[PDB]
């Protein structure tokens, strides 16, 4: 099976791209796994692939840690990304986020039943597993439980069965047949919730599949509209329909390949301490303990010599800014077109810990608008930030032709010497916030509400005639003849390879 | 002579350190002696001496390039400031600040007088020079004259004797024997020219000396206390009085070992045409040609194969940002310290192209103050921004203890995450605005007033009980032993030198 329609095969992939470290000898799940998968993120080194993990008994389980974290070499620094993708490892973010949003103008390829496939290949009943007794790690030392699930997909369907959401959300083991997990507004995940407790008459038909074909958690990562069912993007994203089986259980779906699959409930009544957890923005906060939704896990099937998958998540660079930040950015410039706003390009830059949108602005098409920063602000800022796409960003940067918002390097730059603090800006406290930074729910302000801006670092004359500066840089303040001769005589004179 | 009490000795010293290339093959002033400069600030090569610049007659001049600029080494990043103080090139960037800061609570050292020096080696008098006809740089493409000051020293003093003032600023060849320059409040020869015009009866008597003792042009680049003659503080600094010759035309006082001395008079009437040039914010406005300060030059005198400093300014790395930034900084937080604020260290992050200063906060004083954000944010603005010191900043990023404030990927890190956009910042439109940014005086707003910000990365809790997170990051996720184990073993599992 082809590498982005199947983990297994996903794993050997990177393998073959020198990008894998396998670890035969034991490795604790208790921190340690987690401990060399977070330095690997911090270095961009290779994927560990942990085959020895204390704990595993009958096939469950081996974990994969960093799966979608950056390579070290500039040439294939995405490589990870494109592998889930069927795309060259040296695709470049454009032609990756390109690819994440090819589908949003094209019929959805639903996907096709089987009767069978490899995640059938054991199951553990109601009476036969613990998830107390499974390995599941630790990722960091204050986290309050043993969080199972960082890179699964959830699987729930709205009550009329028209949209089945597969999405990402955090979830650790509560007890022996159930997790606790982040179900807050406005993910999908808590918009299906919601359906099933208004209707009032069960929980939630809920599965939680590990190890799922990669092209599927990436559009699990991203915030497609609502009520698009993901499969179906996904299918015509890849132009091939998944396939899937059905839970045995419940009449769910899961990719036919994956890894590891619970099967069971969400409640619509129940909550259990979830957390803390060291989240995205790099921080834990020990004994922030709250209630989070509580699911019921009936059955377990999975895959001979089953392998986790696990986001080792906090400071750069991991899953979280990769995969979350960059496939938000890709919404959001989508969203900004189909409102008729000038934008070309959208990335949330690691720098910002992903808390940050920088937008390149068409100047052509802003001139012929014939309008002003404060107007144009208030337009794009009310269709962003009133949009589920752009719930994780608070601060929108507007940047000119010029710049290239895929590095972080010229955002700062332009940032920091073309948006003149407060009057060039737009505060929107009258929008959700996302509780997660901790300057929002561990901060001064309402965690739920405001907290938001939007930056414009075009300079005036962007606006009317055209830019009136040229860079104080070699490529700008020297003619192209000059240039050259400086590149042709640099080792010569004494000075000092692209792939490394 | 030690190498940072004379810039020959200095060369040599890069030479030794293996940080010089010379080029003895023939380099065109127009352009090419700047392209190449700016080519080794973008990328951190080794210094450019141009011992045969085309149109150098009688000794008049050879180049050398990027004299404060960054090596590519981590381990001696900044060597090339640290041999401007007698410092090892391995200098941290905190050793560097407080070797400049040391003198502010010594006696000052005054300098010596002695009858000549390498700087009197040659002279041109009212009859002999052209400056039309020295090989003066144009260093980028549509600056608006030649700039032969970039590197160099002005000297000007109060009239009633009682204030030497030694600074850097830009200035250009007007015509045989005038230069226009920068002069602009609030900064020293600013001041003093003020002083002569309220006077009314003389042009200022003034000199420029090229290729000074590098600890002086550090200082001269320093934002010492007002009324503070440069040469004292640097004779404390060092440790030894700097020796002086008096000029020929006036009685002023150059460093011995100058390389090259113009000496004349800053006019207190006359202006003429000045810029635009390649600013240290990263961008010139071609045409934006504006009245500058106007000076005639009488005298010339210089050394044997006199070598003229050059800055090659832009977008990162210069000594606009090295020095500029780092030095006002330093000053910053003295100044701070002597308010009686809990600062411990100051540094203007580069990815800020030096518009930020970033203050450590000593979190255990500060929670004995029992103020809030609101208050502290008010009082560290109205110190800084109603200082010189704080002129060039724009935004001032409070952080706590955990913070490095010499490492921008941390600054950036807390700025993004512990400070909310409006609740968590001052504005403050009435005070003094420094117009070189693109978004003062080519932006909005007024080009001189306001567009500076407090911005408060400080949670909580530092102002309260204490810190109540710990990083999701590999050093405090994980506890010792783990981390040892993990290091110990990183390479034998398959994963991946100090100097480099
Ligand atoms: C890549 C990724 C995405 C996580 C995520 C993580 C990763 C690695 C973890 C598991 C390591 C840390 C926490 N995660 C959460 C999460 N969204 C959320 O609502 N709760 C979460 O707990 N997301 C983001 C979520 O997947 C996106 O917001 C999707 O757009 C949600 O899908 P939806 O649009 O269908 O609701
Ligand atoms: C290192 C450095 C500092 C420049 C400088 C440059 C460099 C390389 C140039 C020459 C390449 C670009 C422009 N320069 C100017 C300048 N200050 C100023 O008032 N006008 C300027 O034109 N400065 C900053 C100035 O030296 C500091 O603000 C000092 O504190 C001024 O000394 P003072 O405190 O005694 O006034
Ligand atoms: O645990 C985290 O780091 C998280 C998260 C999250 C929640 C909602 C949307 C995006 C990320
Ligand atoms: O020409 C420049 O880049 C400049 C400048 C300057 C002026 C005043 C204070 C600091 C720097
Ligand atoms: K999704
Ligand atoms: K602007
Ligand atoms: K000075
Ligand atoms: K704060
Ligand atoms: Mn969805
Ligand atoms: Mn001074």
């Amino acid at each position: 099976q082809p590498a982005h329609l199947c983990f297994r095969s996903f794993v050997e992939a990177l393998k073959v791209d020198n990008d894998l470290v396998e670890i035969n000898t034991p490795i604790d799940p208790n921190l340690e796994a987690a401990a060399i998968t977070r330095r690997v993120c911090e270095t961009n080194d290779k994927a560990p692939l942990f085959n020895n993990l204390i704990g595993m008994k009958n096939g469950l389980f081996r974990i994969l840690g960093a799966p979608g974290s950056l390579r070290k070499s500039s040439a294939d620094r995405y490589g990870r990304l494109a592998r889930h993708l069927a795309l060259p490892p040296t695709a470049s973010m454009r032609e990756i986020l390109d690819k994440m949003l090819s589908a949003s103008d094209m019929p959805p390829i639903p996907p096709t039943i089987v009767p069978t496939g490899p995640c059938k290949e054991n199951s553990l009943d109601d009476s036969e597993f613990d998830l107390t007794e499974l390995p599941v790690p630790l990722i960091h030392k204050s986290d309050g439980g043993k969080y199972i699930q960082t890179y699964g997909m959830h699987i729930v369907q709205s009550p009329d069965g028209t949209w089945t959401n597969w999405s990402i959300a955090r979830a650790m083991v509560h007890d022996k047949n159930h997790l606790t997990g982040l179900v807050i507004p406005p993910q999908h995940i808590w918009q299906i919730h919601q359906m099933w407790k208004k209707e009032g008459r069960s929980d939630v038909p809920w599965a939680l599949a590990f190890g799922v074909p990669p092209a599927a958690i990436m559009a699990s990562s991203m915030p497609i509209p609502d009520g698009v069912t993901e499969a179906g993007y996904v299918g015509a994203m890849t132009g091939s329909s998944l396939e899937l089986v059905k839970c045995d259980t419940n009449d769910l779906y899961v990719p036919a390949t994956s890894e590891i699959v619970l099967e069971g409930t969400l409640s619509i009544s129940e909550t259990g301490p979830e957390g803390p957890f060291g989240e995205m923005h790099g921080y834990i906060f020990p004994g922030d303990t709250h209630l989070g939704a509580k699911y019921k896990v009936n059955r377990i099937t999975y895959r001979n010599n089953a392998i986790m998958p696990m986001s080792s998540c906090g400071r750069l660079t991991d899953e979280t800014h990769t995969m979350i930040g960059s496939l938000a950015a890709a919404e959001i410039r989508k969203l900004c077109q189909q409102n008729d706003l000038p934008i070309t390009d959208a990335f949330a830059p690691f720098e910002s810990q992903v808390t940050w949108v920088a937008l390149r602005v068409d100047t052509e098409k802003l001139r012929a608008m014939k309008t002003t920063s404060e107007g144009f602000r208030k337009r794009v800022g009310d269709v962003v930030f009133n949009h589920k796409a752009g719930y994780t960003i608070h601060r929108l940067v507007l940047v000119g032709d010029d710049i290239d918002v895929y590095e972080g390097k010229d955002v700062l730059w332009a940032f920091s010497t073309r948006c003149r603090p407060g009057m060039d800006e737009t505060l929107f406290e009258d929008v959700r916030g996302f509780p997660l930074i901790p300057y929002m729910g561990h901060g001064n302000g309402p965690a739920h509400r405001g907290g938001k801006v939007v930056s414009d670092a075009l300079m005036p004359t962007e606006y009317t005639t055209g830019r009136n500066w040229e860079a104080a840089d070699f490529n700008q303040s020297y003619p192209e003849d000059l240039k050259q001769k400086v590149l042709d005589n640099w080792t010569k004179m004494g000075f000092s390879h692209h792939h490394h």
